[PDB]
């Protein structure tokens, strides 16, 4: 066990023009800290071209990143957690299919 | 102070095809947990077009996300931290300039 103390009191539209734009989706888990995680969902299957139209010869893909979260241990505990890895979507990029 | 206990013991080649590709940069901070954060740096100023060439009519931009990290409190403490917000580049997207 590597138990440390953590003080949870935190110290102190641009991407709308993307060819692979995204919206935010609320992921809520009461057994986790942070309980609310905003994930990116690509608006389209294709990428928006210069004309403002969707081109399906390319794909908008979510960028999946491993992040660390705190899991309540034992369950429902207000003050004790275990570090845990989860995969979250942090944005979208445009890719040329294989 | 909202002090909790945390047990720190936990129980990419597709994005190479991006029109706004990026490389990973190691961001190391001994006063922070995680000490190592992999940050995205856009490979080009422009985006890769259908011909496979870097096209400057569009821009590769880094996607910045606010990320929570643990800051050693007091400084150099091996087992006590305070939650803190930083901005991290997690990937690149292609945008149409304004
Ligand atoms: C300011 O709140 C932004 C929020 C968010 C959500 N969850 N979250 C997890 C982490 C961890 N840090 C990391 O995972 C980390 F530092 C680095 C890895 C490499 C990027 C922490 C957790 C607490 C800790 F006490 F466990 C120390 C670790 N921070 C965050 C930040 N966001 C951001 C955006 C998202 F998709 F990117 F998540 N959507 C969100 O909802």
């Amino acid at each position: 066990p590597r138990t440390v103390m953590v003080n949870l009191n935190i110290h102190n539209d641009y991407y709308n023009r993307s060819t692979s734009p995204w919206n935010l989706h609320r992921n809520e888990d009461p057994e986790r800290y942070p309980s609310v995680i905003w994930e990116a969902k690509c608006r389209h299957l294709g990428c928006i071209n210069a004309d403002g139209n969707v081109d399906y010869h390319m794909n908008s893909v979510p960028i999946q990143q491993e992040i660390l979260v705190l899991r309540r241990e034992p369950p429902h505990s207000p003050n004790s957690f275990r570090l845990e890895k989860i995969l979250v979507s942090v944005g979208c990029t445009c890719v040329t299919p294989i």
